[PDB]
C-alpha cells in the first residue's frame, strides 16, 4: 500500500519522468528519501519560524566561547556560529538516533512511534495522515529551499527581510 | 442517516414551512448550506468574543499603511478596516480553501478531518456529534445576527456596549 | 451493571442499615441522589480550593453594585454575596440544565457526554472508572461537609484558618 | 507474555548471571522489583531535573520552622532539610498508596490507570509501551545513582556543578 501514498489530487501520480515503470525496484528507497527529507524540511521549516520570530532560550549556549544564544544568528549562519565541540554533540546524538533508536536504514520510516503514540487502525484515515504527512513534506522541502534561496539572495534573514518591508522582489 | 441529523429535542423535525416532504431532493443541498452557514457563524461568534475582549495581536496589521492591530475596530468595521491588499489575500486564499482543500461542492461536508482527527465509530455518538453540531452552528447563526443587529441599532461594538450598562434595551 | 458499580475494597457492598435488600426497588432513585450529590460536591469542592487560593476573575462582578470579585468572600458567604439578579441568573440558567440538557430526572445520569466525550469499550475500564466517579465523589462529599462545618465553627475560611497556623483544633 | 518484557535491541535476552533459567520462579518478583525501582528513579531524576532549575514552589514549606521551599537545597541534602513532620506526612501518604492504592505486593504493576489512562488494545503497540517503560527505567536508575555518586563527590549540586564549569572530572 506504499506505492498508493503520496498519491493526491490533483496530480494524481504524478511521475512526469517516468521512474515508477522505469525503476520499479528503487521506489521503496526513494520514498524513503523523500519521507526522510519530508521530515527534516517540516523540522527545518519550522526551525526557521521560531528562530525569525526570536523565540530563544534564555542562557549562554557556550559559556566558555561567552556566546548567548541570542547571539546565534537566525539565518543560514545559525548552524555555522554554534562552537564546534557543540556541532559534534549535536552529530554524536544524531548518529546515535540515526543508527540506532530510529535507523535510515528502515525504509518503511514506520519506527513504532505511530502518530502521536497511536497507530491508526482506520485504513482510510491512515492512508489520509501518510497523504499529508508527505505532502506537507514536500512543501516544506520547497519552503526550506526558497528560505534560504531567498535569504542568500537578498542577503538577509527572514525576520530582516519583513521588518525592512523588502518582500516585493521588484 | 443524514435526513436523521439536526432533529433533537425539544422540537424533533421541525419544518413548519413543510419543504422535507414537498422538495424531497433539494434536502442534501439545504442541510449543506445549514452546516457551511453554522461552522462559518461559530467561527465569526467566536471570532467577535476574542476582538471584544481585546486579545489582539502585537505590532502592525499593515506597517505601509501604518495600521496596527490595535487600532482595527472590534464590530462590525473591522473587517472594513482592513487594507484591500489584506482583503485580497483572505478572499485568495479561501478560495484555495473553498474550491481545492475543503471544497464547498462537497455537500455532505466530510472532508476527512473527522472530529478532532479521528472518525467516530460509535454510531450514536457520531449521530450526537452531528447534532451538536447541527445545534450550534444554529444557535451561533442566531446569535451573530443578533450580536450584528444589536451593534448597528445602538451604534456601539459589543466591548463599548457592555462596558457603558447599555444591556438593557429600556 | 449498576447495582455493581460503588463496590470497592475495602469495603465491597457497604450497606451498614440493609437498604439493597430491604428496598430493592429504591436503588436506582438512590444511586442517582448518590451520583448527583457527588458531582456537585466535587464542583464545590474544587471551587472552594480556587477560592481560597484566591484566583479571582479580574473586574466587578456587579458594577453597578461596585461589587468586584476579590470582594465575594472565600468561605461560606461567597454565595450569600453575589447580588439577587445574579442569584437569579444562575438558578434560571441551572434550571434549564437540569430540566432540559442533563435532567435531573434520567437516574442512570449517562447525558450522551461520556468520559471526556468518549464511551468506555472495556468493560473492566468503565466499570473502574464509574467506580472511581463515585468514591471521589463520596469523598467529595465528606470534604465540603467538612470544609463548611470546619469554617463555621472556625469563624475564619480555609484560607484564613490555613494561614494563621489554626489548623490543629488543640 | 512479561518474560518477552524489557527484552530489546541491542541485548536482546541480556543475562549475564544466568538467573532466567536459574531461578524461573523469581522472575516474576525480580520483575516486579525492577519495575518498582524504574518508576521511582524515573520520578527521582525528574525531581533532580526540576530542583536544579530552581522550579520551586513561592511560599513557606513549614512557617513554624521559618523554612521556604526556596531554602531547601536542590542536592542530595533537599530530603533532609525538610522537616521531620513533613517527612511523617510523606510516609503515611505513601504507605496508604503502597499498601492500599496501588499495593507494592501486586507484582505485575498493573493497578488499573493503563497508559494515561487507556488500555493498549494493540498487542505490539502495548509490548513496545511496556519495554519504554522497562528501558527508560533502566537508563533513570543509573542516571539517578550517576547524579547522586557525583554529586557527593564533588561536593556540588547538578546546579552548581553546571554553573561553574566542573563538568569535566579533568
Ligand atoms: C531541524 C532543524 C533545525 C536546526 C538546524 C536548528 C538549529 C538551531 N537552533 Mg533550532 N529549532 C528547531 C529546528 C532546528 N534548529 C525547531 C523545530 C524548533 C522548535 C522546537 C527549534 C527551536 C529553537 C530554539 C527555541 C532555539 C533554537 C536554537 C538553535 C541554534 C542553536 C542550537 C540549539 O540550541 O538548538 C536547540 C534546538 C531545539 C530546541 C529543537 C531542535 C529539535 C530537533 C528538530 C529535533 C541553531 C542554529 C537556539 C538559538 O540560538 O536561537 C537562535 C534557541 O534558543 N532552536
Ligand atoms: C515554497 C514556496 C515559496 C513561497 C511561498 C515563496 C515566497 C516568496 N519568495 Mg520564493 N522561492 C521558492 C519558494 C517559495 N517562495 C523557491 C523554491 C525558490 C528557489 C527556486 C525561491 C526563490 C526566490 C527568490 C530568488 C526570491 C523569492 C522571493 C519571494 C518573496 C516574493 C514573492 C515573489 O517572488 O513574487 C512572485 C515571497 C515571500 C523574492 C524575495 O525574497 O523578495 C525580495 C526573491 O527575490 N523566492
Ligand atoms: C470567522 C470570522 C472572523 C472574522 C471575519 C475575523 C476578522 C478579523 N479578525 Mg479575527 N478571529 C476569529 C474569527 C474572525 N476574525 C476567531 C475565531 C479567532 C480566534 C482564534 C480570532 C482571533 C483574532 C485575533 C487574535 C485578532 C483578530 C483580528 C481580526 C481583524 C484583522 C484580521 C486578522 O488579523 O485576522 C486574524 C484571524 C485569526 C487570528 C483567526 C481567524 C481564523 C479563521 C476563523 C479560520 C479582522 C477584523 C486582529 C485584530 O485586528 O483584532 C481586532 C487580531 O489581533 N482575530
Ligand atoms: C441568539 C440569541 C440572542 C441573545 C442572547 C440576545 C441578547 C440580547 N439582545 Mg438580541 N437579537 C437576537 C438574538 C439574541 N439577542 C437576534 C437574532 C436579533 C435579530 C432579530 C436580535 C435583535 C436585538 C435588538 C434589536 C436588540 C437586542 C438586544 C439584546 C440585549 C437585551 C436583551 C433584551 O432585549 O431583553 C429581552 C441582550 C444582550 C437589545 C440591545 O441592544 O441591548 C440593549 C436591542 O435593542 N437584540
Ligand atoms: C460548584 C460550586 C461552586 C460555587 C457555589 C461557586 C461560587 C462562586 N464562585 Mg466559583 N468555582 C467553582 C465552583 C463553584 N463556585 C469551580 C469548580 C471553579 C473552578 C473552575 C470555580 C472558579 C471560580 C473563579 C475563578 C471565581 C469564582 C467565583 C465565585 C463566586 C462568584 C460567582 C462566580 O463568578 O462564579 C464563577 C464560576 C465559575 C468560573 C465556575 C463555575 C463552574 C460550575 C461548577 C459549573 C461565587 C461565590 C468568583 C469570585 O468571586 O471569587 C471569590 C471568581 O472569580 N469561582
Ligand atoms: C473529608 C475529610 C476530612 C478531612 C481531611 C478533615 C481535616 C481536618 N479537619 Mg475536619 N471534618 C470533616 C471531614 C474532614 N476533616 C467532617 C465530615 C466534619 C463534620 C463531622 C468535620 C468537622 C471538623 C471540626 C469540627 C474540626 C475539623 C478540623 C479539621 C482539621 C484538624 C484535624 C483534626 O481534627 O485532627 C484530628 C483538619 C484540617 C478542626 C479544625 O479545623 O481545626 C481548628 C475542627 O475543629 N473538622
Ligand atoms: C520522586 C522523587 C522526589 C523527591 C524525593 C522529591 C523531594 C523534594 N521535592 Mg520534588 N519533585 C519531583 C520528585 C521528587 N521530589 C518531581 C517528579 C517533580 C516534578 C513535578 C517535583 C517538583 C518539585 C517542586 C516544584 C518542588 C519540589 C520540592 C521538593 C522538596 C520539598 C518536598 C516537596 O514539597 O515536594 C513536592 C513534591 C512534588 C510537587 C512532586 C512530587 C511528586 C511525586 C514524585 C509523586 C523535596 C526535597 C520543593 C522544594 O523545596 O524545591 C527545592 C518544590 O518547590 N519538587
Ligand atoms: C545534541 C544535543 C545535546 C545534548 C543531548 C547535550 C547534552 C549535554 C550534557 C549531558 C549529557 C552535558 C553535560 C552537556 C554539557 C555541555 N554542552 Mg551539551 N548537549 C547537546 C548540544 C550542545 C551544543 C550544541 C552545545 C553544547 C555545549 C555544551 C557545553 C559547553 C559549555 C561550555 O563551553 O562551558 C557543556 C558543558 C556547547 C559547547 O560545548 O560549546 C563549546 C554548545 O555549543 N551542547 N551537554
Ligand atoms: C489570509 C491569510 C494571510 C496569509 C496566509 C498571508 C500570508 C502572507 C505571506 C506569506 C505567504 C506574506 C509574505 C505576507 C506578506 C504580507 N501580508 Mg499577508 N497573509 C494573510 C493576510 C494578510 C492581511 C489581512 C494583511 C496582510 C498584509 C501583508 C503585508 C503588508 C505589509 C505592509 O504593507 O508593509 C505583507 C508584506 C497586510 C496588507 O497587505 O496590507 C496592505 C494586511 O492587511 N496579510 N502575507
Ligand atoms: C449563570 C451564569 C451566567 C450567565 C450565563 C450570564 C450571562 C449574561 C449575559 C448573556 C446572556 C448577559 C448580557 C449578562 C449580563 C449581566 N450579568 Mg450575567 N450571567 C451569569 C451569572 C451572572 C451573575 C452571577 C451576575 C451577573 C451579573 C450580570 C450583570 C450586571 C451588571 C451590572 O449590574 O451593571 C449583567 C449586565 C451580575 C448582576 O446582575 O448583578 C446585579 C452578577 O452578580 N451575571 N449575563
Ligand atoms: C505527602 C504529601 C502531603 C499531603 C497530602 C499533605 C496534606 C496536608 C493537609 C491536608 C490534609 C494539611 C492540613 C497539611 C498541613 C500541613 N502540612 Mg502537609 N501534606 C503533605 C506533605 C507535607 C510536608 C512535606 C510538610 C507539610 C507541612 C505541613 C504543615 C506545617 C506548617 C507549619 O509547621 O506551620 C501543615 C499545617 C510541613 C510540616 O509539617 O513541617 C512541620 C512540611 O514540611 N506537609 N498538610
Amino acid at each position: 500500500s506504499e506505492i498508493e501514498l503520496g498519491v493526491t489530487e490533483p496530480l494524481g501520480v504524478y511521475d512526469p519522468l517516468g521512474w515508477l515503470e522505469s525503476e520499479p525496484e528503487a521506489f521503496e528507497r526513494r520514498r524513503a528519501v523523500e519521507r526522510k527529507h519530508g521530515r527534516v524540511a517540516m523540522a527545518a521549516v519550522v526551525g526557521t519560524i521560531v528562530h525569525n520570530n526570536h523565540i530563544v532560550f534564555d542562557g549562554y549556549l557556550s559559556p566558555s566561547n561567552n556566546l548567548k544564544f541570542s547571539d546565534i544568528p537566525t539565518g543560514v549562519d545559525g548552524i555555522r556560529a554554534i562552537p564546534t565541540a557543540g556541532l559534534a554533540q549535536i552529530l554524536a546524538f544524531f548518529a546515535l538516533v540515526e543508527l540506532a533508536w530510529m535507523p535510515a536504514s528502515k525504509y518503511d520510516g514506520d519506527y513504532g512511534v505511530g502518530y502521536f503514540g497511536t497507530d491508526i487502525k482506520d485504513p482510510e484515515e491512515k492512508a489520509r495522515k501518510l497523504n499529508v504527512e508527505l505532502n506537507n513534506g514536500r512543501a516544506a522541502m520547497m519552503g526550506i529551499m526558497g528560505n534560504m534561496v531567498a535569504e542568500v539572495l537578498t542577503g538577509q534573514t527572514m525576520y530582516e527581510q519583513y521588518a525592512s518591508g523588502h518582500i516585493s522582489p521588484f
